């Protein structure tokens, strides 16, 4: 196409095998209950600032247990969608807020939860399939991508920066479930930022 590849600015041999295989997501589905309750962000409904990475809990659920356990027990915790190696499912609408985060992190941001995987494949899937769900939020809210985890700022965060820098919580996901599948967050966000880039016609899709 005309326009330039984009150049990754992680060394990831995961991202590689992703763009390698031009991985394709899916669609979002959306699964959302009626008795959700349903408050505006603190700029307004309609106004997030950003989204947030989180990884399920149980290293054993599959999304549907996950968004089974979630409806049982929303008064207590609810997030906006859930990522595996196969699907991308939107449990609340994006519009108003979620409890995923804390107090601060819920005012502000999308709660959106990575499943755990157990292959190769499966998780590089359910990284691209973050990662492509971030970037069609941020281009449908006219949001761009600046990571927050170092100085607090921004419109995408881990649970650890929402814990850092907001407090309200002290959970540190994803940090830790990355690691021990030989990736990290900084390679997430750099998978993020180039689908925003191929969302938004600047830089050149996959193939
Ligand atoms: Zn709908
Ligand atoms: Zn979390
Ligand atoms: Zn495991
Ligand atoms: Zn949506
Ligand atoms: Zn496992
Ligand atoms: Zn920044
Ligand atoms: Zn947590």
């Amino acid at each position: 196409s005309s326009l330039p590849k984009y150049t990754p600015k992680v060394n990831s041999s995961i991202n590689n095998y992703i763009r390698k295989k031009n991985m394709k997501a899916p669609r979002i589905e959306e699964d959302y209950t009626s008795y959700f309750p349903k408050y505006g962000y603190r700029n307004g409904v309609g106004r997030p600032e950003g989204i947030v990475v989180h990884d399920t809990a149980n290293d054993n659920s599959t999304i549907d247990g996950e968004i089974a356990f979630m409806k049982r027990n929303y008064t207590n915790a609810f997030v906006h969608a859930f990522v595996d190696g196969n699907r991308i499912i939107e449990t609340a609408p994006t519009d108003y807020l979620s409890w995923g985060a804390g107090p601060y992190g819920n005012q502000r941001f999308i709660n959106v939860e990575i499943v755990h995987t157990h292959d190769y494949d499966s998780f590089a899937r359910s990284m691209n399939n973050y990662a492509d769900y971030a970037a069609t939020q941020l281009q449908y809210y006219n949001l761009k991508p600046d990571s927050a985890e170092n100085d607090g700022r921004g419109t995408v965060w881990t649970h650890a920066a929402i814990s850092n820098f907001l407090g309200g919580t002290d959970h540190a996901d994803p940090h830790q479930y990355l690691r021990s599948h030989n990736y990290s967050y900084a390679e997430l966000y750099d998978l993020i930022y180039e689908k925003y880039l191929i969302k938004t016609k600047q830089v050149a899709p996959w193939g």
